[PDB]
């Protein structure tokens, strides 16, 4: 461990939190009213160590939607249940060339990776096939509860309804993937879209999410229950792709400067993993031009430059 | 006129027809059974001069679907009813860079031109807005009857039903254009898709189609009725775009070597215009790798190399 | 002929000239001092009919460099001496997809067409192979004299020297084409670049250039000498490509709205052809964002909208 | 440490070596005779731990050229002498979108990263500016000697001469970067190319190279001399970019499946780093379709799947 005194570490998290707090730039997402509602001043950071030690500061009990933060989690589930090889017959393993989610496939007509919409849509089609959407949803909720050691995991029906109604681009992607035969045989593509919108609409708090991150940090064992949630293979794949593909078009800079597996989402969440050390969830709705939470980005840079957490430190 | 003796010209058309007939390569389209049905050996050529003189050879009374051959016709209708400026607020004026129908927009987020699917879908949304799809369809059928001087214009319901069921790519394009706000306000995109599939499913014969081509060749006046069908502006726009965008990825080579406005379709039709001389429709189901009728392409090359019909001869 | 009274036509040219004159926008090219020198207020239009009738207005005797205006001319020479088939083993036949001169090749690793730099560089390598650069240059000067019926054809040594010194992009293209084996065996690529810079540096006046344009308008016969300068094949190819590829990224709009073969150049020249009617050269140094002379573009639009000269009028 | 018994580890390296040995596919590079000379059956693996423990098997004393293996090393030197911020004013920080070395720049007109040719060419221009090429070369040779703890570092004059004569693509890149102003003011671009060719032509053995790799594995301290060669910042940057950009178009798959910083080269070398554990150099001339040594790739996969060396194991 690189944290001898947890309490002193705590004291530093608070200092970084406080420094990030002064960063007021960015714009709260407003493509649906359920995101536009949110106050720009909301800002929470929660830590859950591999030990099971906890620390929160700021708004760490206000629920918000995982949104793209869910992409690594459902990917992790797919690999856990199906293994690396099956999953990757359907989706690639690396950063899309140009901009994030520009609607195309790789040389093999597979979405580039699970962290872009096309890829997450396909991953969604792989999970618990055969059963109805209601059972699919329950199965995943249950899985996230395990990842979160039974802490806050809810569902925003209003976000779901708005996502489905306004999600023209995701429908375009759905039909495109159908044309290119990207789904396993017998897939109801529209039903898969619905399931996808639902998954984006799952709600968490910084506190519960940090436990999910910590489970990934802990080889797939939930640090506050001790139970095995994910296969080692699942964790490793997920971390690799979070490392390279997790921060939209900022993934490259993030890997270089921060060097940690992370996944941002349009609600302003940033799911952060320090392998063998801790999980974290940082949350603040206002987003930069690349769609990453302004405060969270700032906090991540400061955290690594302070605690020498970079992959290659 | 560049045809002093029509009868002698006739005799030459027959020779070219006969030479093209020996070209057996290519593949009949089979993405729907309504296209796969067709015999590879079907081959017709019909001419209608600006004078109103007629000549057919081969299978010139077997109905087949316009398919993309309809794109210039509905574009012509849009401009006729709405003028160049309005239409082109919605669709561009030039060859898409890369491959034909690769799903993207130009710098202004407009489809590149009316001869690609995205562009024709948008053009379809412009026609007779406000009225229901049934009236839209009738209005256009009536318009084509005028273009064809009341000769064969029918409708393939089976093609329509199959186009809608198998048209995932067109649905992707529909949703993409909706996301990018490419349609006039208050557009039912799905309804527009339906209308689009219907238009592709309109049936003609070489004989009736050649009269449509001749109307374009004749400044928008139907050479066998004498009535004005299209505005001069409409004809000129349509010819310009047929010249540069009408033969899929072969448009460039076709312009260079043949130099005539034309529009191919997946049923194997090639609508050909010799400005101020005649209209023609050539038809043969087997298509080359670029989607153009093998016999028709061969015939077009021979026709120009013989009668010096090239734009810049 | 579409010009019954030449004198009345003359009177109209003057009106259009005068209207264009009020268009003061645009920027004189300044990448070399030899272009930056030029006054923005210079503006000339010269007409030479297929008959041999002449008319000039404004600054039609001030020499300026052909620059890219030379591309169609040397292409025409290559085809004249070597035939279509040989030339096009080396260069394509159609508009490059994206922006003009973005440095790449087509599917067959050939430059897209002769009107872009990569293509003109290759065309230059085809002309009078075997002889030294001095003889190559003389041969071409002589050819242009024939095209111009012995009117002004000079050479700007200062432009040449500056083009070679500042032409890093053309050197990059030279080496790229060498890597991809785009030149005939035994080509001195650097020497070909030199020759290319020289050709760009050939000087003309509106008056002499319009005779060159008129020769193209007249099936390759110089209207003021009556001698055959270019093969019919050469003229037709050149016109086709001028039609589609001649106005940089504005080629598409120009074809649609004007419908005439033309070729612009960075000195502000626009070589215009009205097939079977006349040649023209319009010249005014200030260029729009696409590199086309602002006054010339304006004048071309007005000319067609007035005299119904559009290809498909 | 994850190696308790070095001798037992040794025994396993030998087993993997032996297994890789049976992989006979791939093609020895032949774009210059100096590469084509090499036997396909040559195959060496050398390990140098952070401890300073050593082990070799196979052809680990036959000199070969670093080629692209040098890219991370000179990048490391640039950052060491100039700091991250200066270096990255000139070159980017992340994987190029499409194929490796396809000749273009990022949004800011900088080469995408130091591991592609355009980027390494620019990095080369940054080193020891002001002094002549001879001193530049000596300075770097001296630096590599330090990295290698004074083991084999030579120079292939024949490779240099052939690289310069056949390097048309690199010259194209040189001129392109000059046009786009990618070099620090006052750069002799041609001289920089020369220097670049020289650096590619530096010779090493598996044994000496593994010590260079080990220096990177050891926070920039040479494990067999104990001296500080590189700044911590330099090492971390280099490792990050090796991780994401080091294996040409295979970088994505390599990161996912192997999860180690590596850099391949066309001579068949693969410079491998296991942070805080060891450096390795694997070498075998025959390359796969992506330009990576067939045996080395195979060996790397097996090594991680055996010793759990993956970044996220
Ligand atoms: C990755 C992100 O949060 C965007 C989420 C949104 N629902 C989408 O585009 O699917
Ligand atoms: C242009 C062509 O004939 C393809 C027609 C087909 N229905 C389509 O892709 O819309
Ligand atoms: C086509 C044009 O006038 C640009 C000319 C200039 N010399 C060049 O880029 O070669
Ligand atoms: C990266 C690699 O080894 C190719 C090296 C070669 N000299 C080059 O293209 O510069």
């Amino acid at each position: 461990s690189m944290i001898p005194d947890f309490m002193s570490f705590t004291s530093h998290i608070d200092e970084l939190y406080e420094s990030a707090k002064k960063q007021s730039g960015g714009k709260v997402a407003d493509y649906i009213p359920q995101l536009a509602k949110f106050s720009p001043d909301l800002w929470g950071v929660s830590v859950c160590t591999v030990d099971g030690q906890r620390h929160s500061t700021g708004d760490t009990k206000v629920p918000f939607c995982l949104q793209s933060c869910v992409k690594p989690l459902k990917y992790a589930i797919a690999v856990n249940d199906l293994g690396t090889e099956y999953v990757h017959r359907y989706v690639g393993k690396e950063p899309s060339g140009l901009r994030f989610n520009k609607l195309f496939l790789n040389e093999d007509d597979k979405p580039h990776n699970p962290m872009v919409n096309a890829g997450a849509i396909v991953v969604t089609s792989l999970i618990k096939q055969g059963v109805n959407n209601a059972e699919k949803f329950d199965y995943v909720m249950q899985f996230l509860n395990k990842m979160a050691g039974n802490e806050y995991v809810g569902f925003s029906n209003a976000t779901f309804q708005s996502e489905r109604e306004s999600g023209d681009r995701n429908f375009a992607i759905g039909y495109y993937l159908k044309e290119k035969k990207c789904f396993p045989e017998g897939t109801d593509m529209v039903g898969i879209l619905d399931f996808y919108f639902q998954l984006c609409s799952i709600e968490v708090t910084c506190e519960s999410a940090s436990v999910m991150a910590a489970t990934l940090a802990n080889g797939g064992f939930c640090p506050i229950t001790g139970e095995r949630v994910l296969s080692p293979e699942a964790v490793r794949n997920t971390l690799s792709l979070m490392h390279s593909c997790g921060m939209y078009d900022f993934s490259g800079q993030f890997a270089f400067h921060v060097g940690l597996p992370a996944k941002s989402g349009v609600a302003g969440g940033i799911l952060l993993v320090v392998p063998n050390v801790m999980g974290m969830m940082c949350w603040s709705p206002p987003l930069d031009k690349m769609g990453n939470s302004v405060k969270g980005i700032h906090f991540c840079h400061d955290l690594v430059s302070l605690c020498n957490f970079h992959n290659y430190d």
